[PDB]
């Protein structure tokens, strides 16, 4: 078997790409504290950071969507990714021109979510069709890379980063991110007469949506449908979410609608999906109730990306007022999540999991995701107590944000690297693309509650409520959101065990 001599050209572009994103990222929220959001009082400030840093997060995990569906349904998967890379380039050009304007910096912003999350499915799929049945034993060598270079990358920029902003300026630290996504898109486009691009894929009759369909609008003799008036409802429910923008904000409302819309459709199709099987296969019908359950799975773990991709707002600001060193700045401490990744999932994998499994216990895929999101839960218990420590009382940073940091990426392991590639085997091949659309959105939820936090903490109720337990409103959300988790948590150990009584043995 012979290396395909187009590889060295993904490899090296997602390199790039992955080296300039974690690299404007990582300092998306210590620039806005002490720069562009100058003009508001401190105070309010990390309010107002962290509203920008996740409504960003959001379009970058909502944007895969619009991407597939281009690639597939029109241009194909190599025009795609060129031209979405170009927006992508644009879109770090406007954070360095536009770096005193707000409005101007938030359109830059939007360029980099919808350029970086665009080719997200993109790059990554097509880097596999790229591998005939002679070449598949080095396909997942090159997968190997790609993990590497995700790694490798937020690594060095979250330490090189906040130093270049601190000497240099936003200009320069948001520049040379720009340079480095235009040295991606150069490598990508000097493969383009080596690249093999797949027939375009032939659209499902009885794919996922077409079924959902057929559960609502087929009418069964002498029956009501309770199905489609909760579709209605949720269309009612997304106008009162839509109309209430201006107290949500608009990206918060935009994806309030679109959650309750796919929330309360999905509701309703799964009471009347028997009457799908009239207008689809037996063996469609099947898959889409497989996948309905995976969502109900996928629900309950978007707590865990609300204490995850707070690592790189919420804790960030705890740190500015923590013990550092001369020469350490705050946001270098999100190196510690790529070194601990590489650390615990050999460890877990070799010397952990055969340890525990040694005790007896089955470690099922199923029963990782659940410990991993009280794990993700407890270290946030440690951010908490930390947080109502320091209130009066002084800690380092650079030593005890070790311990949070050491239980988020161990529940990272357990949840992150666990639960697409077990949603795979759980529903028909045919579903791999619906299975990883709501896994995307499961990001896009879980970011959307910590926006929905921050929004009904400043309700006269809620200030009442923390007025009442006498805790520091920065302390408060993350007790919260520690027992958001647990929560979860819970109910999720409680549909795990219905769930395996269902498909198969
Ligand atoms: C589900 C559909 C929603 C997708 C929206 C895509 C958003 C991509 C980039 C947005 C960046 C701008 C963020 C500014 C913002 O919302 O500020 C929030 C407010 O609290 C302060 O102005
Ligand atoms: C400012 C310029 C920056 C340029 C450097 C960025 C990254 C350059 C190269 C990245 C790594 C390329 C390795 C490719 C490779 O050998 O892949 C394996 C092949 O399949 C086998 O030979
Ligand atoms: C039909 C596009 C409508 C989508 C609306 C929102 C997205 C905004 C910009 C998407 C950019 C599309 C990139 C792909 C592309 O332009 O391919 C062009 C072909 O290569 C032309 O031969
Ligand atoms: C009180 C709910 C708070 C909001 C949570 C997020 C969205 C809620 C539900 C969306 C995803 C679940 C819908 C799919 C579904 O009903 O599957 C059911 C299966 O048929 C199980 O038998
Ligand atoms: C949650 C299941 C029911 C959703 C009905 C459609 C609602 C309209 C917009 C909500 C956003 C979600 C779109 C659904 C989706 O991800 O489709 C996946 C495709 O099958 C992927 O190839």
């Amino acid at each position: 078997p012979k290396w395909p001599r187009q590889i060295p050209y993904i490899i090296a572009s997602e390199a790039c790409e992955r080296f300039s994103f974690y690299g404007m990222r990582n300092i998306l929220t210590p620039f806005l504290m002490t720069a562009l959001l100058l003009s508001i009082p401190e105070e309010l400030r990390g309010a107002v950071a962290k509203d920008v840093f996740h409504s960003f997060v959001i379009g970058v995990y909502f944007f895969p969507l619009l991407g597939g569906w281009i690639a597939d349904r029109f241009f194909g998967k190599y025009n795609t990714i060129l031209w979405l890379s170009l927006i992508y380039c644009v879109g770090h050009a406007f954070l360095a021109i536009f770096e005193h304007s707000v409005q101007g910096f938030y359109t830059g912003l939007f360029l980099i979510a919808l350029g970086s999350g665009g080719i997200k499915p993109l790059v990554s799929s097509f880097m596999g069709d790229q591998f005939d049945q002679s070449n598949k034993s080095l396909a997942q060598k090159a997968f190997d890379m790609f993990y590497f270079t995700i790694n490798f990358g937020s690594f060095f920029a979250s330490l090189s980063m906040p130093l270049l902003l601190k000497n240099f300026g936003a200009a320069v630290a948001f520049g040379i991110p720009g340079v480095l996504m235009f040295v991606a898109t150069v490598f990508f486009w000097l493969g383009r007469k080596r690249y093999i691009h797949m027939p375009p894929e032939p659209k499902d009759p009885h794919g996922f949506l077409p079924v959902i369909r057929s559960a609502l609008l087929t009418k069964v003799e002498g029956k009501g449908n309770i199905g489609l008036v909760l579709a209605l409802i949720g269309g009612v429910s997304a106008a009162y979410a839509l109309v209430n923008i201006p107290t949500l904000g608009i990206v918060a409302g935009l994806c309030c609608a679109m959650v309750l819309v796919m929330g309360f459709v999905g509701a309703g199709a799964s009471l009347q999906l028997e009457r799908a099987r009239k207008s689809h296969p037996d063996a469609a019908v099947d898959g889409v109730r497989s996948v309905l359950r995976i969502l109900v799975l996928f629900a309950l773990v978007t707590p865990f990306w609300s204490l995850f991709d707070q690592k790189a707002s919420t804790w960030i600001l705890q740190a500015n007022d923590m013990v550092k060193p001369q020469w350490f700045e705050p946001a270098m401490m999100q190196a510690l999540n790529p070194l601990l990744v590489m650390l615990l999932i050999p460890f877990n994998n070799f010397v952990l999991y055969p340890a525990i499994e040694r005790m007896g216990v089955k470690l099922t895929a199923l029963r990782k995701m659940g410990a991993g999101i009280a794990i993700t839960g407890l270290s946030w218990i440690v951010v908490g107590t930390i947080q109502l420590m320091m209130d009066g009382g002084s800690a380092l940073s650079i030593f005890w944000q070790i311990l949070p940091y050491a239980l988020l990426t161990f529940g990272e392991v357990l949840v992150s690297a666990t639960g697409l590639e077990f949603a795979y085997s759980q529903a028909p091949k045919a579903m791999k693309g619906t299975i990883m659309s709501f896994w995307t959105l499961s990001v896009t939820v879980g970011n959307l509650w910590v926006l929905l936090a921050n929004v009904s903490v400043k309700s006269p109720t809620v200030t009442e409520q923390i007025v009442q337990t006498g805790m520091s409103v920065t302390a408060f959300q993350m007790f919260f959101f520690a027992g958001f988790a647990i929560l979860a948590a819970i109910v999720f150990a409680l549909y795990a065990r219905s769930y395996q009584m269902q498909d198969h043995y």
